[PDB]
């Protein structure tokens, strides 16, 4: 509007005042995405970007917020003439969606660092003419809502955002860029990406937001970071309280990564009476299994990271094995590089450092060590099996000799008598391999001294050894 009822809580003088505003908007027919994003971006700017003069909370006065809102709606309504795009049946056209995307995109500063923090909100769009990639998609949806286009909604994968719209909400349209050097397909569907079984489009099991989930997205998008080593306590608490509000209203039910975000916040500072982080990570995994065919990677990564921080080697390895069992049914495609990076870092840095400490503690007499548990060895094997199966039939390889050295080292952290106890069973502690690489590695996995050269040959499918 702003409508009179949206104005009565101002000025916002505290975190709890902001929560009351989110609660009022979430109780409305449609929560005002533009209003809420401006408020979050305002508060984040003066709690994380520029804290000069801060005495408690940056008071958000109505005159300030209303002027920003007016700037946004004047820009959108001046630039998008709806009479040029007749709406058949309350649904938007592809040309109208592309026009709004063009308006947002064409407003952005010509050159700036797209990976900077604090450029996610409409506050950054208005005051700095800067948005990150998914911020552009959110802004398109907010502009569409301001124009009355009730059918345009945010669509989210684990590393990209676009919009759905049109009859039955069945159309998709790219509205922003993805990655760096990748060239944008703004205005096109996501059907080629779904058909190629890339992780980026989740085989079609991506999130189709309603307006309440779009509120949850902007709340996840809060960035409490002040710099490398310092977070805003105020912004952490604000994001935590807003996630619990959404949780209680049922709006995180279909949002796995938001549940993992909330679990991370509870780990940092638990709220009395609320579920433990572990309960929340498992709800996030349950959400992915229930609504998204268990095709999401990050619910298991959230869990693994928690167990990693708590040096629970057994449970971290189980969660990473489960991450690999999801990825194995994808094809590794160009533009999936973010998930390749995460698996690379887990295999080649995080697991080695975890097992190195476990080895030292074993030498110091620890009991019940993961390194003496055959089920833990099986989890390590299943992790590599899913990565090898991922690679099968992909248009580009995954493994190379730079993975082989760490595999050999991690295998060797388990004594031969532990590795011997895993029974590897063929279809048609027990483990079945899906990948041909790990099936051929089976015989090598139980020798007292692991044949490092033969392991490397099998993992990289290297044909030959050195001539001389
Ligand atoms: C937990 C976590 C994170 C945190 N992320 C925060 C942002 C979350 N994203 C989103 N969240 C909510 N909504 C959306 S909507 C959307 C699409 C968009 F809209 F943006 F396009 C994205 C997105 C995804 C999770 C990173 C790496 C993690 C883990 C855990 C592990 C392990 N194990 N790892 C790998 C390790 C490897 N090595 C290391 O040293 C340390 O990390």
């Amino acid at each position: 509007g702003l409508k009179a009822a949206q104005k009565t809580l101002f000025p916002l003088r505290s975190i709890d005042d902001v929560v009351r505003l989110f609660a009022a908007e979430l109780g409305r027919e449609e929560p005002d995405l533009v209003l809420l994003s401006l408020v979050l971006g305002f508060v984040e700017h003066f709690l994380a970007v520029n804290r000069v003069g801060l005495t408690y909370f940056p008071v958000a006065d109505l005159s300030i917020i209303a002027a920003l809102y007016a700037r946004f709606t004047a820009q959108i309504r001046g630039a998008v003439d709806l009479s040029l795009y007749p709406r058949e049946g309350g649904v938007s056209s592809r040309e109208l969606v592309k026009k709004v995307s063009d308006v947002i995109w064409n407003s952005l500063s010509r050159s700036y660092f797209k990976d900077r923090a604090h450029i996610q909100s409409l506050f950054s769009f208005i005051t700095g003419t800067k948005l990150d990639s998914s911020g552009v998609a959110f802004a398109v949806v907010g502009a569409c809502q301001a124009l009355g286009l009730r059918d345009v909604h945010l669509a989210l994968s684990e590393d990209h955002a676009w919009v759905v719209f049109g009859p039955n909400g069945e159309q998709t349209a790219e509205v922003t860029w993805h990655g760096k050097g990748n060239e944008d397909r703004r205005g096109q569907t996501v059907n080629a990406g779904v058909a190629e079984r890339s992780w980026l489009y989740l085989k079609g099991s991506y999130m189709r937001c309603d307006r309440k989930m779009e509120v949850a997205f902007m709340v996840c998008a809060i960035n409490p970071s002040i710099d490398l080593h310092t977070d805003s306590l105020e912004l952490l608490q604000l994001q935590q309280k807003l996630l619990w509000l959404l949780y209680d209203l049922g709006h995180l039910e279909r949002y796995p990564m938001a549940l993992g975000n909330l679990a991370d916040l509870e780990e940092l500072e638990p709220t009395p009476g609320r579920p433990d982080p572990l309960t929340l990570y498992h709800k996030g995994i349950a959400s992915a299994k229930t609504y998204y065919r268990d095709e999401h990677i990050y619910p298991y990564m959230y869990l693994a990271g928690y167990h990693c921080r708590n040096r629970n080697v057994r449970e971290a390895l189980q969660a990473w094995a489960d991450t690999a069992t999801v990825i194995q049914d994808y094809n590794y495609c160009r533009e999936d590089e973010e998930i390749y990076k995460e698996f690379f870092e887990v295999a080649n840095d995080v697991i080695p450092n975890l097992l190195k400490e476990a080895a030292s503690l074993l030498e110091a007499g620890s009991q019940g060590s993961a390194l003496q548990d055959p089920e833990c060895f099986a989890h390590l094997l299943r992790f590599y099996d899913g990565i090898c199966k991922w690679e099968e039939g992909s248009p580009t390889p995954v493994l190379h000799v730079g993975w082989a050295t760490f595999l050999v080292q991690s295998l060797g952290r388990f004594e031969g008598q532990v590795r011997q106890k895993v029974r590897i069973v063929s279809v048609p502690p027990v483990l079945t391999f899906q990948s041909e690489k790990m099936k051929g590695m089976k015989e090598l996995l139980v020798a007292t001294k692991i044949n490092s050269s033969a392991i490397k040959l099998q993992l990289t499918a290297q044909s030959q050894v050195q001539m001389k």
